[PDB]
């Protein structure tokens, strides 16, 4: 009885699931730790109740079953390490991709892929059927309308962190919780539903809610997803330090309109230092409005009347994100008043930024090589009134067709860098108004040229030019300068040149005919032209007091 | 008694505060663990003696109190994890911004906005008298002094980690400690004081001294800051992947100037990958000297005989930071010999950046709608004689007034990006060196342009110019090009055109009246000039041996 | 005995090394935690055998021995927290940096250097025989040739991470592990082997192995460095949030070429957000095949007749990496396809970046001020025809010889920043196809300049410009704008002007004597020439049909 009292005092308190036949009587038991060490059967739909405890739960061993293990009042501050969630069933999958990692895109190759297996692929889902057109007749019944996920239910709790998770066709789900944290989870293989959820669609909106760190792999659907979340201006909660590999829908996703009978939007998160790659959809899907067949209406959220389709104040910040390899689009979003910064997207088959935005600022993005299989008009397209400082455009792939590569009619830009056609730019204003001192320098040519192409006119042809040529070769220390304009839809048709063969002099056109009175502008100017009748050059002079004289220049 | 060796052997020691009247019987009695399993009242300045232990210290509960909690002869390697501060006085906090995050800069707005309350707020201090200028007036007694905190102090402490503390009016001070960390600050909200302090004033200057990773909201002053640290050459300390919001002062301070007796500068630290957004202050302060009214004397540092004010060789890693939302300067700093990258600034109401640094290189900078409120003269401010490579100027605001956007007046750029208002740069140097052959695509215009500015002559009309304009309309196939050049401060007003109204001839500026000698530059050139009297166009020649003969050129 | 029932469910079991003569001992008894409490001295290759046991380590005390302690047979899940590796000897390390932070090269003065310590250097190696010429005479015997590393090798298993590791003369081997992780190291100060490996040349190719966070100093020879280790298309596995400080020799290592009998290369790894500062050789080596004298083959790997040397498809996922102060290259890599983002490399000795790669892309990359001791050609090189989409050159250094500052001679450029020195650029094809409407300002020069350069000319001389030039002063509202082009190596030697002194015309340049034909370019032009022997101008007509005509423009 001495020494009871002592070893109460001097030992740390833990539980273990091996001593207990089910998990509520090891709950129960629990004071401060509670350690799974062996592996446990679940129900879908079993729920334990931790007694408002804060307790310290080490998981050693795994949860089997399909369905959801549903955990419930934990005290604020409770913490679960180690956890692995696996399904009972192991359902058809399908990998569209090949062994040397290229997408494939038709249904009948998608459907050879089959195999059951808990990994390495993903069920198919409805999405699947728009994805790759004809699949829903090709699929056999099995491989359709599967539901396999082993979930983790963490039930209307505040304070809790899940640590280092990992699964076999497994989630996490976090409903109707508060300052909540998926961190560094252990690349869970997902299932048919969201790896990781937030979802706050009953109660008050969802905050302090948090993705830190770690990644997944696979699943059907989305592997990180809001629904119904505020951060506030603090901006407490969002997805930070966050990898996705093979989504089969997005990497990152807040969804968008009317779930249930409540908004399912989303405001004031952050979204930064992630990486999404090889999504079967989207890298990012950001948006807060449907885009296709819209709501009339926003139950719980702001009014159209108020802020129109795709103008909401999202206020989400947005930094550091780098996408690859989707096979939908790279990054997309919505909303107004948004600035966005440092975004990378490479190698993918949809339009690398899909951006339904207005008066916002986008700063330092790079696109290179995307819509590499034309699957939308154009490789960044943005519909409202935005700007971008700071666009790269074009790796090292070729277009064939007649796609563009900015569709921004409404946007100004400035500081585009990259090989890209100028014919497949389309903006409302493009310049640098703050260049320095300037110099061309041609490489691999016997020129250099300062181009002019004002697209009004045309998209495909430079207007006017001022170019630098070699005399002679390599070495001469002799050029000519040429100062040219577009005539007939000919490039160059008109020229005037400085130094042509070394000659030291100005080479200077000529009207071919006759110079009618209009073709003068200036006055204090003179506009030489030719007369065939007398072999001469005349001058049709504007005169410093504006009026019209014609003069003999060049005669025989 | 057989028991009780094995027990002995097989079980992980912990105590814990329930069976303790104080704090300081519990870390007596610990070997091993210490958990906190029941709120602490705690007297300011309660010391406890950890007797060198090396303990793992578990927080399940809070420490209540005003003042500071004294942690003292921690063993290196321990670790305290989930710690809760909090006060027992509930103060009175402003709250200068809006229910739309609009600051508030009024006086009388900001007293408006006064509430008890130990969070969503901060206790006003004697540098809010200088940010709203009347309030020291305005404010009623009851909230002028206040002095509010509760404080995790470790005092001289090696190698001790807080890991996720969190706190209401809470703070944590490492006094006179090395290689310590505070590792995933859980959003405390803070108090009088900074919320997370190194000061190594006395004793040896403070190294290997870290914020990883974690979050702070709120408080009066500062939110994480540094006296008398130098990292070494190693780096051996900073700030890593944080986030500050709504700083009472600056998000991220390096002390400035002398400290009681001795220095609070640091050298040798890192800054990166981090947030700060909507200090009332500044983002990051990075400065070691005092700029407004300097000491004369650096006791502690280097003389300023050796460095002058401004100067020090501070040599931290500062990169991949970001700050949007900043009521004062989003990033300052100073020094000499500093390179500074990836440095990204949103959305502030002073400037973007403050930088009085001299021979220092600043790569791939963004500086993106600030000075928004007109607080300081530009947007971006450099004293010393620096290299800019890559300034991305300008988002979606509008700038009403004469403030500049860089005045950098000693520094040489390039690679600006932007709707910059060119009239408001001002540098010492401006080039774009190494660009490859060029083009210039126009949209919105009937014309395409190439202009030339010489700030010596006119920081607000282009000099010269190469310009493409459409003749006729849309898809004519047809434009003129023309060379222009100001005179009488009118630009454009002088020019040379090629193809206008596509008559394929060059027009020609001649001189309105009898060409005076001085006016032809180069030899083997000539200069038609007008003869009223006859009617004639003449030429000044400039034979190719230099002598200046008078021709007829062109006759009636 | 009743008691005993309830103590064995309600406490957390932990064995502590103070209980036991052996660590084998306390690994046997151990079934939960395992608590090192006291220092422990192996001997090299001392074996630990944890019985497939899924454990808790915690470590609070020193392992100390020189050469390997082993841990195998660790169950999946199992965690080393803590570990404090040092060595029995305490070697001789050399210190090639000075008291400001300069890098010593001279052999002579690296010898000078010589200690005995644990820390603070490192022990020579043959390497050093190259880095430091002549050094290899100079060392005495007793530094050459040691090999003191106090190494915690995991030895063939599966899901351990290992956090917080430290130590002195340190070292961390993973060998023929999978789904393993270096977690937050601790600044381990390194020995003679690299401070983190993981190394799978033995059975399946190593997956799941990550080095996350952390950071670790000195060493001989590389920080973290992977043999045959490939993260699949899943890129699970790599190198993320890490910093490397003065490796003897780099940063971060991809292994290349053959290793015993079989290849050492590495595949679909991640690189990112991370920093390299101050490697003796190369901040990161991401190469997988040998540069000088290379391999006829490459046995288990990919054939040479499928994959030429240097064009593996490696597939690694690069991105965020910042380099500074590197004795070598600052980021080196080799490879086919490869897509690289977003790397900053400053203040190198050697090259900023070394690309032996093919049909890659490399976006926004800044080297600056790189090569600064001249030990390559130039500061950054590409091999092969790859894009490179932005990049910044140049800070604050100058260039007193003929090294170029870019050699990509295959390479497709645009987007290029800095004050380059344009002669100093050798690429395929430079351009900047996408820029909008453009100004060049001017500051601290009378005039603004629009240059173009041929390099097949001359790499050297401007072959023509635009310029605008003050008329008079400042302020004045008058400038001439001049158009020009180079003869007999003088750039500017034959220029048009508009508006020269305000004279509101144009000076023309006409050909010092008789024109030859062949002098006239197009139709309907003349070109103006001297007749000396009348005092007559000229002018050569190429009429609209074509035919030459000659007539007299200007007499006295
Ligand atoms: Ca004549």
């Amino acid at each position: 009885d001495q020494y009871s009292i002592e070893a109460d005092k001097k030992f740390k308190y833990s539980v273990k699931l091996s001593d207990y036949p089910t998990l509520q009587d090891a709950a129960s038991a629990a004071v401060d730790g509670l350690l799974i060490d062996r592996d446990y059967n679940f129900y879908g739909g079993e729920t334990v109740d931790f007694g408002g405890k804060v307790l310290t739960i080490e998981c050693k061993a795994k949860f089997i079953g399909d369905g959801n293990l549903i955990f419930t009042k934990l005290g604020k501050g409770s913490r679960i390490a180690g956890v692995f969630m696996e399904s009972t069933t192991t359902p058809w999958v399908i990998k569209p991709w090949t062994d040397d990692n290229q997408w494939l895109t038709d249904a009948a190759a998608v459907v050879a892929t089959l195999k059951q297996s808990k990994t390495d692929g993903y069920q198919p889902t409805v999405s699947d059927y728009v994805k790759f057109p004809g699949i829903e007749t090709l699929l056999p019944p099995n491989a359709k309308g599967q539901n396999i996920t082993s979930t983790l239910e963490i039930r209307e709790c505040i304070g809790v962190e899940v640590h280092r998770a990992s699964g076999l066709m497994a989630g996490f789900l976090f409903r109707g919780c508060h300052f909540c944290k998926m961190v560094d989870a252990n690349n869970p293989s997902g299932g048919k539903d969201g790896i990781i959820t937030f979802e706050n669609l009953s109660g008050d909106w969802g905050k302090g809610n948090y993705v830190i760190g770690g990644r997944t792999s696979y699943g059907s659907v989305s592997s990180a997803q809001f629904l119904r979340n505020n951060g506030g201006f603090e901006r407490d909660g969002g997805l930070i330090g966050f990898t996705s590999y093979r989504a089969g829908e997005s990497g990152v996703k807040t969804w968008q309109g009317t779930v249930g009978s409540t908004t399912s939007r989303n405001y004031n998160l952050q979204f930064r230092d992630s990486v999404v790659i090889y999504p079967v959809w989207d890298g990012f899907d950001l948006g807060a409005d449907t885009d296709m067949n819209p709501e009339l209406d926003r139950p719980g959220d702001y009014p159209i009347t108020q802020y129109p389709l795709h103008q909401l104040p999202l206020n989400h910040l947005i930094d550091n994100l780098l996408v690859r390899g989707a096979l939908g689009v790279g990054f997309g979003m919505d909303g107004k008043g948004m600035y966005v910064s440092n975004i990378t997207v490479e190698d993918c088959a949809g339009s690398g930024a899909y951006l339904l935005t207005h008066e916002s600022v986008f700063t330092n993005i790079a696109i290179i090589d995307t819509n590499t299989k034309d699957f939308q008009a154009n490789q960044i397209y943005i519909s409202g009134a935005c700007r971008v400082n700071g666009l790269r455009l074009i790796g090292i792939r070729s277009t064939d067709g007649q796609s563009l590569t900015i569709d921004a009619p409404n946007s100004t830009v400035s500081g585009i860098t990259g090989m890209v056609d100028p014919s497949r730019i389309n903006v409302a204003n493009l310049a640098e108004e703050g260049l320095g001192n300037i110099r061309a320098n041609s490489f691999g040519y016997d020129s250099a040229a300062i181009k002019l192409r004002i697209h009004k006119l045309s998209k495909t042809l430079d207007s006017g030019a001022l170019y630098s040529h070699i005399n002679g070769g390599a070495g001469s220390g002799s050029a000519y300068t040429q100062l040219t304009a577009i005539s007939g839809s000919t490039p160059d048709a008109v020229s005037l040149k400085v130094n042509h063969k070394d000659c030291r002099g100005a080479e200077i056109p000529f009207v071919p005919d006759i110079a009618s009175d209009d073709f003068i502008k200036d006055s204090s100017c003179f506009l030489p032209y030719w007369e065939n009748n007398s072999t001469s050059l005349k001058a049709l002079v504007k005169k410093p007091n504006g009026e019209l004289v014609r003069l003999t220049l060049a005669t025989l």
